[PDB]
């Protein structure tokens, strides 16, 4: 699975494609995900759960996006440090 791609395009934008949240981002007071300390705040498990039910104002990904490519993405996530 291409996660770097499926993020781009589905989610830099808000996070940026680095990870810091971008103006849009910034706005809906969307988390830098390239920061160490936030980093560092959540588990795994607490990653996949977010981005397969939403967080808190903010939606589910599991209807666009298959459990296969959540977990690829909630590896990448971690990639972005
Ligand atoms: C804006 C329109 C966003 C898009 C598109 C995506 N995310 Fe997001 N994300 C956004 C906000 C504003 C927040 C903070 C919400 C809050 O109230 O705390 C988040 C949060 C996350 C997190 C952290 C989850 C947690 O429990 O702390 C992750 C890991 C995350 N977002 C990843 C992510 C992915 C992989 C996306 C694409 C599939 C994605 N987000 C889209 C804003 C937005
Ligand atoms: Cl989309």
């Amino acid at each position: 699975i291409d996660a770097r791609n499926l993020f781009e395009y589905h989610c830099a934008k808000c996070h940026g494609l680095t990870g810091e949240a971008n103006k849009r981002g910034k706005a809906l007071k969307a988390p830098d995900l390239c920061d160490p300390g936030w980093q560092n705040s959540k588990t795994d498990k607490e990653i996949l759960y977010s981005i397969t039910n939403g967080k808190n104002k903010m939606p589910a990904w599991n209807e666009r996006l298959t459990p296969e490519e959540i977990e690829a993405l909630a590896r990448y996530v971690r990639k972005l440090s």
